């Protein structure tokens, strides 16, 4: 594995115990996450800490070469990995969508910020491929930022398509599920599933097993709203252009950013009551 000396090349010297001090907020299997504070300017930071480390390289590379206000900023890296990124204290969007009710103004605000991140990434030939509420972090000010870039596909005019099944089943686009040639608009499909999260609390088929869900997406196509009557006609229009089977007819991030639905978006400060509610429900 000479891929390991490629990772040693990217990282910073050290020592890490001299810039950010120290302080265990959340943890999955793909590493664990912590918190800290910069000694210099007084900035507060988050730090994530075998199998398949090539994803890690891809995550660090893509991150530091695609900086954007709607993307969780990469900062530093040391030696497991000591990936340092900015700290968003509001937490994940998963907590908000599963524990609170969001009105269409709040949903619109989030969709807009996410579309801004996707319009930026796609214009830099990067497909995220794992959009879901779990990879949306919230600031205490209501900022909305995209994270988790390990499954990013870097495309180019010579190979602007992929056909591998990557992502998370409930959020994957039909073309990805059926191993067809797909592009950036798969992120738009995943965004649409995330919008359904924000409405109904979870993606379609979440009560089914991953394979059954995978099978259902492959055969059903566009998912159904339980109560489509609760939504406005312009929100439903927005949804149907995210979740179009015809990739040619599905909306890109650029053209979706101009949809009439995003016009009723509330200020991001309207999200802070959702955050406070999520945290109360979480405790
Ligand atoms: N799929 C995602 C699931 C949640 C995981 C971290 N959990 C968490 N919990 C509370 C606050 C917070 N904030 C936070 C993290 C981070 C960096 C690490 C990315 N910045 N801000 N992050 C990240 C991966």
């Amino acid at each position: 594995e000479e891929i390991l000396e490629k990772l040693r090349s990217i990282v910073s010297v050290g020592d890490p115990k001299k810039k950010y001090t120290r302080f265990k907020i959340g943890q999955g299997a793909s590493g664990t996450v912590y918190t800290a504070m910069d000694v210099a300017t007084g900035q507060e930071v988050a730090i994530k800490q075998q199998p398949k480390k090539e994803l890690i390289i891809n995550e660090i590379l893509v991150m530091r070469e695609n900086k954007n206000p709607n993307i969780v900023n990469y900062l530093d890296s040391y030696l497991e990995l000591w990936v340092v990124m900015e700290y968003l204290a509001g937490g994940s969007l998963t907590d908000v969508v599963t524990e609170t009710c969001m009105d269409e103004g709040q949903i619109a605000a989030v969709c807009r910020e996410c579309l801004q991140a996707l319009e930026f990434l796609h214009s830099n030939q990067v497909i995220h491929r794992n959009i879901k509420s779990d990879n949306i972090l919230l600031g205490m000010d209501g900022s909305v930022k995209l994270t988790d870039f390990g499954f990013c596909a870097q495309i180019t005019p010579e190979q602007s398509k992929r056909s591998t099944m990557v992502g998370t089943p409930y959020w994957m686009a039909p073309e990805v599920v059926t191993r067809k040639a797909y592009g950036p608009k798969v992120d738009i499909w995943s965004l649409g599933i995330m919008a359904i999260e924000m409405i109904e609390g979870e993606p379609p088929y979440l009560n089914e097993n991953p394979l059954r869900a995978l099978y259902l997406i492959a055969t059903n196509g566009t998912p159904e709203l339980q109560n489509p009557e609760k939504l406005s006609a312009i929100f439903r229009d927005f949804l149907n252009r995210c979740l179009e089977m015809d990739v040619e007819k599905r909306g890109s991030a650029k053209e979706l950013l101009q949809h009439q639905f995003l016009k009723i978006a509330k200020p991001l400060s309207s999200l802070t009551p959702l955050i406070a509610a999520a945290k109360e429900a979480t405790k």
